[PDB]
């Protein structure tokens, strides 16, 4: 049930060259991936390589892996291929500023992680799932297409040459799956809330610790949220096409509630497009602003994402004012 990539497709990957105006851009928290849609694949490839190394994975495996993994995803408007890439990007943007605050197995697990995070979305919530007795949401109970993530993850790997971990020891194999699990799970919004405060009432007393390993993964759980939602970080006009893509996969799944017969909530309800500022008001708010808040507490060398969510906040709230 997993579509094999093609070899046309990973040769012309290991071939690629990033270009050299690209090289510098790629640091930056900002770096919008949009514009260079053709060169995904092998700026991911390049991720790793700067991160982790050039012997980090044997290269003609990765290859295969990443052209997998984009086979994988499906064409929804929001969680799809470009999303896993702008999630792995605001992931290495973190790593390299904070490099040797993480071990290189952590480092090879969160950017793997992050583009396999959403892997095989059909377009569909938790709650959707779940409250229409899908096959998916009676096998997880709880967090039902972050575990099916996981489980796609795991089943890319054990195809023919796509394991990038066989060269680990089993001891490192299995943490780095585990790793891996507790950051595709820390991707369901639901547990974030209690992330964050825990995080917040950790950072506050002063009992916050990184070696301790329960609040490494507390931490680790943070900036998978942060990066899940990096789109509010970048460029004004960027995000506003971004939350466009993610309104209309809601819509979508709103439109499906009206036909069974009972009318979505409005944030997935098309008629509600009045609302959009003020429900992304309170997104930055109750949200983004808390996530990128305690995440600079932690790592003070990503506070411009927090400081880029500030600038959207402002337009945002320009827009209710009637300026835009
Ligand atoms: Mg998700
Ligand atoms: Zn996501």
């Amino acid at each position: 049930h997993m579509s094999i990539c093609t070899s046309e497709e990973w040769q012309g990957l290991m071939q690629f060259t990033l270009p050299v105006r690209l090289c510098k851009e790629i640091e930056l928290f900002h770096f919008d991936i949009g514009p260079f849609e053709n060169m995904w694949p092998g700026i991911f490839v390049y991720m790793v390589h700067r991160s982790c190394g050039t012997s980090c994975f044997e290269l003609e495996k990765l290859c295969r892996f990443i052209m997998s993994v984009k086979k994988n995803y499906r064409r929804v408007p929001y969680h799809n291929w470009k999303h896993a890439v702008t999630v792995a990007h605001c992931m290495y943007a973190i790593l390299q500023n904070n490099h040797t605050l993480f071990t290189d197995l952590e480092r090879k697990g969160l950017l793997i992680a992050c583009l396999c995070h959403d892997l095989d979305h059909r377009g569909f919530s938790n709650s959707y799932l779940q409250k229409f007795d899908h096959p998916l949401a009676a096998l997880y109970s709880t967090s039902t297409m972050e575990q099916h993530h996981f489980s796609q993850t795991v089943s890319i790997l054990q195809l023919e040459g796509h394991n990038i971990f066989s060269t680990l020891s089993s001891s490192e194999y299995e943490q780095v799956l585990e790793i891996i699990r507790k950051a595709i799970i820390a991707t369901d919004l639901a547990l974030y809330f209690g992330n964050r405060k825990q995080l917040e009432e950790m950072y506050q007393t002063g009992s916050l610790n990184l070696n301790n390993q329960s609040h490494r993964d507390r931490v680790i759980g943070l900036m998978m949220t942060a990066c899940d939602l990096c789109s509010v970080t970048k460029l004004w006009p960027v995000t506003k096409l971004t939350a466009n893509d993610i309104y209309a996969e809601f819509w979508a799944e709103g439109d499906e509630m009206k036909k069974l017969g009972i009318q979505p909530i409005p944030m997935m309800d098309r008629d509600k497009k009045d609302e959009v500022p003020q429900g992304q008001l309170g997104f930055y708010n109750a949200v983004a602003i808390p996530c990128y808040t305690t995440l600079t507490q932690i790592l003070p060398p990503t506070e411009p994402l927090l400081k880029a969510c500030r600038d959207n906040l402002s337009q945002w709230e320009k827009v209710i004012r009637g300026e835009e």
